[PDB]
């Protein structure tokens, strides 16, 4: 499909590098850091590469019209979940060591701006964009102007408004990559769209294009590899029966290990070329394709003909059927066995 | 992608329609009757909607020649495999009576002019060409002048010399089907080369498009779904366990209903279009999408400013972050508190 590619941190994302799937932990530790120790854990053991949160300021991040707004996914006002569910900055830096502890890269995705201006301060080194702010020009603005690689999703977002996200992004000079998603926990299959990513990398061909994914399963994720995707982002759990908005969404370390080895296959098996010659295919031509044979005895003199000329495998015979026809009114220059293939020495 | 479509007997087949999996029985039976029925009833009983033959008859099929040529995941001659695995025209006709027995179609494979004459006579609905006889022009020409739709595998072979049968058989009329392939056994994932099914349909437009498979598992089958395949093919048996060329690289009937399982979830997800607007998404765009809100108390008669003014949640207010820019320079007609959102009545 194309070659763009960035890095976050030491790991190269892009269409011709491995797939990076996004552990998303989120608001899933419901507020608590050991809880999201567990969770981290269990992604390391997993063979995650990639953890990423959630940085929530209640303050700067909701007006007081957001006590009285409730989520599709909830039952309480959203300033309610995120106040329960926020880490101070205090323990969100505590989280960010321990992921690196770990080996993994910590990235996060602002809410607000006083969000982003922490995760600047921790220093983090690609910024996610959730699709609820693809809109927010003014936050876009500030992120890409920390000089850092971004990630973008594009859920309630026409190309057109995103074209203006892109142009801030271009401006700044920074990398981006845009991730296909549908904002409904969770999404029917038939809400997903994946041809929706071909008119992201159409209409932006410079965007590293991935899929932000909230069905309860893998099968959009492994179509997106299938179609060229290279960032898969999913919720992450340590198990499924926690408690959280989120949760039912969520990967866990089994299915996350398996959309792992789903991905590396697909990246394998995706894209090429009809007309690419396959070596280990030869020795299957060989003996496949057939060659032409004497339908009937063919006296010494007698012309080759549609009616005494048929085909059969295997195909080392001197005519190929390809030639068939262009034996057809030929000079047999011996007799010609029934079943026997035709050869040079067999015509005039 | 298109609308391509036909019917084998009751079942349609293309983009609009539920992908169909064909499981190939093929010479998996060893040349026995009662083997073949017990993968019948394996297939049946997981909830198959096709069964496929291979309708070998050696004499016209092979000449001597093929007595001294072995392929490449056997360790005999290609003449020796397929004279014991080959059923005779009595026992095949009890396949097809009993696979139709069981609800099921039967078709089959001709690789030859015999077998496809003893399939014409038993009247199956559809024929499958395999990828050895994708460039045998005059047997495409004999199932062509069945009157019956052609599934044709395309593997070893050319776009340019897929054209040539593909004429051949808009010649006769028959709708047909392509079906991308790689005709390895087993396939490495890095052979599969799935975007050679778009170059199967931009170059044929009138094609229904599909993926004959000889990998190890499903990803490559259900990437080609992820992609608009609308046929599947891969080998099946009732257990691994099996002797047998094929049965390595075969579907059983776990992993049969696994592809079915994701087949149907990816027909769901596949397609579409990046910018139609998702009803279910409305919730999450009132709450998550910002307002414009006053960064600073604001006295009356001041000029809103990027200073005075930033953005938050929800997206009630009566300006939204796409019009943040527009409100400055305006007068404050009242007294505006610090995180209040700007009311239409907030300016002169």
């Amino acid at each position: 499909q194309n070659n763009n590619e960035f890095k976050i941190g030491n790991r190269s994302v892009g269409y011709n590098h491995e797939p990076l799937i996004i552990c998303e932990i989120g608001i899933n530790h419901e507020g608590s850091l050991k809880t999201a120790f567990e969770m981290v854990d269990a992604a390391y053991n997993a063979g995650a590469e990639v953890v990423k949160h959630q940085t929530h300021i209640v303050e700067d991040e909701m007006s007081d019209e957001a006590k009285q707004v409730i989520p599709g996914n909830a039952d309480v006002s959203i300033y309610e979940i995120m106040e329960r569910c926020a880490l101070n900055e205090e323990d969100e830096i505590k989280l960010k060591e321990y992921v690196e502890s770990k080996g993994m890269i910590f990235i996060s995705t602002p809410f607000s701006r006083a969000a982003a201006l922490r995760l600047q301060r921790m220093d983090i080194p690609a910024y996610k964009i959730g699709s609820g702010e693809c809109n927010n020009y003014p936050l876009i603005k500030l992120v890409a102007s920390f000089g850092k690689p971004i990630i973008l999703s594009t859920g309630m977002n026409s190309i057109e408004s995103i074209k203006k996200s892109v142009e801030i992004i271009r401006e700044a000079g920074v990398p981006y990559a845009l991730l296909h998603c549908t904002n409904i926990y969770p999404t029917p299959y038939e809400d997903v769209r994946l041809g929706g990513m071909n008119d992201l990398s159409e209409a932006f061909p410079d965007a590293i294009i991935g899929l932000s994914d909230h069905t309860l399963d893998n099968y959009a994720c492994l179509g997106a590899v299938a179609l060229g995707g290279s960032i898969l982002e999913r919720h992450f759990t340590d198990r499924m029966d926690r408690p959280g908005p989120d949760i039912v969404c969520s990967m866990n370390p089994d299915t996350f290990k398996e959309l792992k080895q789903g991905a590396h296959a697909l990246k394998l098996a995706r894209g090429g070329k009809k007309d690419t010659i396959i070596a280990g295919e030869k020795p299957t031509k060989d003996f496949a394709f057939a060659s032409v044979v004497a339908d009937k005895d063919i006296k010494k003199g007698e012309l080759l003909s549609g009616d005494n000329l048929w085909v059969k495998r295997p195909g080392n015979g001197d005519f190929s059927v390809n030639e068939y026809e262009t034996l057809f009114g030929k000079v047999a220059a011996c007799n010609i066995r029934k079943g026997a293939q035709i050869k040079k020495t067999d015509i005039e």
